[PDB]
């Protein structure tokens, strides 16, 4: 599939791809997503985009999503997840991270939550995650910048990794844990509804992302 359309999508196994250009009134351009494959154990896919304008508003998040048994935060043991991906033009405004969202309420809307952790892989131009730098955490031996922000009904931790990292093996659990143990994540009457990955631009292009694996579960 080809998916050029704002929220364009294509489902294969257990990956949902979605174009989701959900900013694309901020500014001028366009995005075209490409599935590559889509199967039970990965997804591969890519993305070119050209933005300009708003340049301080992310106008778009196409990504690859899991289909999951959603629960409570609490009751997880891990998340597995691999990300291998490159971008061929860094001269952008943008960033590569996965996205999870948790909310009291399972059948929230699944694009946003009363709860957002994300984890970013990698940012160009010196774009930056909702709010302040609040920690350096070391999470699984490595360190990240730790964010946090809220628009008054979203909060939202960012990991940032302090340089790009092109192919990430992990468990996104571990995120949590430091969350529910150190900033007093309420692991306990969260689900987790949301789990994706995928790129955020601002400004910048013609770009294409491209993800040659992206693999994740929820035990
Ligand atoms: O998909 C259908 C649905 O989309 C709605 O729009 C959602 C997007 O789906 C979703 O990907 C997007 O998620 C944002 C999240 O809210 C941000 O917190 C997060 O971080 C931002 C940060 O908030 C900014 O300050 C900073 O500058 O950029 C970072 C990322 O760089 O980014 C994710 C991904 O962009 O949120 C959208 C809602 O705002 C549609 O609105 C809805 O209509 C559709 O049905």
């Amino acid at each position: 599939a080809q998916l050029c359309d704002q929220y364009a999508t294509y489902t294969g196994g257990v990956y949902t791809i979605n174009n989701n250009l959900w900013g694309k009134d901020a500014g001028s351009g366009s995005q075209c997503t490409t599935v590559n494959s889509a199967s039970s154990a990965g997804t591969s896919w890519s993305t070119k985009w050209n933005w300009s304008g708003g340049e301080n508003s992310v106008k778009s998040y196409a990504n690859s999503g899991l289909t999951f048994n959603k629960k409570l935060v609490s009751q997880i043991s891990q998340i597995p997840t691999t990300a291998r991906w490159s971008y061929d033009n860094t001269g952008i405004r943008a960033d590569v991270a996965y996205d999870l969202f948790t909310a009291a309420d399972i059948n929230h809307v699944t694009w946003s939550g009363d709860y957002e952790l994300m984890i970013w892989l990698a940012r160009y131009g010196g774009v930056q995650p909702i709010g302040s730098q609040i920690a350096t955490a070391t999470v699984d031996g490595q360190t990240w910048e730790l964010w946090y922000g809220a628009n008054g009904s979203q909060k939202t931790y960012s990991f940032v990794a302090p340089t790009p990292i092109t192919s990430f093996q992990g468990d996104v659990n571990d995120f949590f844990k430091y969350l529910t143990q150190n900033h007093g994540f309420p692991a306990s009457s969260q689900y987790l509804i949301t789990l994706q990955f995928g790129t955020a631009p601002f400004t910048g292009g013609p770009a294409t992302l491209s993800v040659s694996n992206w693999s994740a579960s929820v035990q």
